[PDB]
């Protein structure tokens, strides 16, 4: 009955086409994709989101939740941000979760959950805000601190992310940590750390799904 769309942020590989302009959902355009960041050791964001995304997929499949991925590999060109949102909407999912990692100041540590604000539809106004709050409480529960450098108590309501703007179904974009920070990068570079993030993500997704039914 349940369908969740998981979006491991960024592509396995990029070419010049990532510079092509795509609609933002509020007028104007932005680049199709961004390369993403990396840890000081060179562990790329695209691989972190992909590996953590697979763990989240495994956890949701254990609950009998049908999952869809925004991309099927971590080594080739992937879809633009507008295509990912249109792909997700076409599935009429119960929840959409995008996974990212940030590139912030070295002392900046912790997570932030991004959601579309001001809202462009009733789903963005209510259910997506409830989903963001639930997810923020779950990451804090896995021992991931609320970001000390961005957002408000681990939340960031914002208008500039095309994927969030274009969503017709509950959708959030989770920045799991700062790849440039020693504590967050040590978690990201470890299979146990990636599993810890996936456990928080499944708890947030399940918690939200349990309120909508
Ligand atoms: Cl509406
Ligand atoms: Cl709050
Ligand atoms: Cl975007
Ligand atoms: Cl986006
Ligand atoms: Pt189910
Ligand atoms: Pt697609
Ligand atoms: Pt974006
Ligand atoms: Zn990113």
């Amino acid at each position: 009955g349940m369908v969740v769309f998981i979006d491991p942020g960024h592509n396995g590989a990029n070419d010049a086409s990532i510079g092509r302009q795509v609609p933002t959902g509020r007028g104007g355009t932005k680049n199709c994709q961004a390369s993403g960041t990396s840890t000081n050791s060179g562990y790329p964001e695209h691989t972190f989101t992909w590996e953590t995304g697979l763990r989240l997929r495994a956890a949701l499949n254990a609950l009998g939740v049908r999952t869809a991925l925004s991309r099927g590999n971590d080594n080739a060109l992937g879809p633009c941000v507008d295509e990912r949102a249109n792909m997700a909407n076409a599935l009429r999912p119960n929840a959409i979760v995008s996974l990212h990692a940030d590139g912030g100041p070295a002392s900046g540590r912790g997570f932030h959950v991004n959601y579309s604000a001001p809202p462009l539809n009733a789903i963005q106004a209510g259910p997506s805000v409830q989903f963001a709050r639930i997810m923020r409480d779950q990451l804090q529960a896995s021992g991931i601190p609320k970001a000390n450098y961005i957002g408000q108590d681990g939340l960031y309501g914002r208008s500039d992310l095309a994927g969030l703007n274009l969503a017709q179904y509950p959708s959030i974009l989770v920045e799991l940590g700062n790849m440039k920070n020693p504590a967050d990068s040590a978690l990201m570079e470890s299979a146990e750390g990636r599993q810890k993030y996936a456990n928080a993500l499944v708890r947030g997704v399940a918690g939200f799904l349990a309120t909508q039914g």
